[PDB]
């Protein structure tokens, strides 16, 4: 009943793609990379190091690819996998994993000794894996509204909530995140601060996508999105928990898009994955300093 979290990753390069296909002395087998999280880590970053440390290959993440779970005498091993495009590396044999295969899909499958990763792989090819990533943030806990109407513009984020903000850069950064938006309130801006110092970039003030906005004119709210999502690059957008799961549910129902988790809580991410385009994934991911 303890669970012990981990993440992993399909790591891809070039149907035309190859897979990479690990080997560990250890155990004698042949599985898709993962590792388990460290205190502070979340999924997505856990993911990114793992590739990074059995495979030597860097990676930009992007569709979430389920959730694989086996007893171990710990309890419960979860492991949460992802596409991983390579951005590159080259691998060594060590004594922890000692061959790395590059496979087409077909041969990967034949490799893969565990049925749950062969589950992994189908996924991954069930859908386009070259995306582009649209990063829909909720803001980090900002303490409780006053007793005025509507909206606190300049409550800012709580202690927790600038924590929440710092570990946010790595789980972004996991995702390429290039460009930075947040709807027109300071707790917002606060949010995505942490990451704009890292990429040393600024952020565009977004007034159509604040919770007063988006209920005077929800169109308005969902033509912007759009406009920021057609944009170069990977958009992340911080926002407010009553116009994110508006704009989430309006672009899965219209796309045929089934999230395989929901949730709103301030500081998770909405992860969502573009090819052409076209949505084709919708991966909630929960705040950093949450299960
Ligand atoms: N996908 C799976 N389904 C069922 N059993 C698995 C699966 N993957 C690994 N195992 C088995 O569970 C045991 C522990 O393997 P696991 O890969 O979780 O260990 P580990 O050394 O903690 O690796 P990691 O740090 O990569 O999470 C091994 O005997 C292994 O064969
Ligand atoms: N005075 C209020 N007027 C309207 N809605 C409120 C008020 N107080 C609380 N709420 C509702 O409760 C939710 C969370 O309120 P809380 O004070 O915890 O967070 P918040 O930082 O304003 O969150 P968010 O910016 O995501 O709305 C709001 O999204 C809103 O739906
Ligand atoms: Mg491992």
């Amino acid at each position: 009943k303890h669970t012990v979290r981990a993440a992993g990753a399909v790591l891809w390069r070039d149907a035309t793609v190859e897979v990479a296909v690990i080997h560990r002395p250890r155990y004698d087998d042949w599985s898709l990379p993962k590792g388990k999280l460290d205190q502070g880590e979340t999924e997505p970053v856990a993911a990114a190091r793992e590739i990074h440390e059995e495979t030597g290959h860097t990676a930009v993440l992007g569709r979430r690819l389920g959730r694989v779970t086996y007893p171990i005498p710990q309890g419960t091993k979860r492991v949460w996998y992802w596409a991983a495009k390579s951005t590159g590396g080259d691998f060594s044999p060590n004594d922890e994993v000692d061959k790395l295969v590059w496979l087409p899909v077909d041969a990967a499958m034949d490799q893969l000794q565990y049925p749950d990763d062969r589950k992994v792989l189908r996924r991954f090819v069930k859908r386009p894996v070259d995306t582009k990533t649209v990063l829909v943030v909720r803001h980090g806990t900002a303490g409780r509204r006053s007793r005025y109407k509507g909206d606190d513009r300049k409550r800012p984020l709580d202690k927790r909530g600038r924590a929440q903000a710092e570990a946010l850069v790595a789980q972004l950064m996991a995702f390429g995140a290039t460009t930075l938006y947040a709807a027109d309130r300071v707790r917002c801006h606060q949010t995505i601060e942490p990451l704009a110092q890292e990429l040393d970039q600024l952020i565009h003030n977004e007034p159509l996508l604040t919770e007063e906005a988006y209920a005077a004119d929800h169109k308005a709210a969902r033509k912007r999105l759009l406009e920021i999502a057609g944009r170069p690059g990977n958009p992340v957008i911080c926002t407010q928990g009553k116009v994110i799961p508006g704009l989430i549910e309006w672009w899965c129902e219209r796309a045929k898009v089934r999230p395989e988790t929901t949730g709103n809580r301030k500081g998770s991410t909405w992860v969502l994955s573009l090819s052409d385009g076209e949505l084709v994934g919708a991966d909630y991911l929960s705040p950093p300093d949450e299960k």
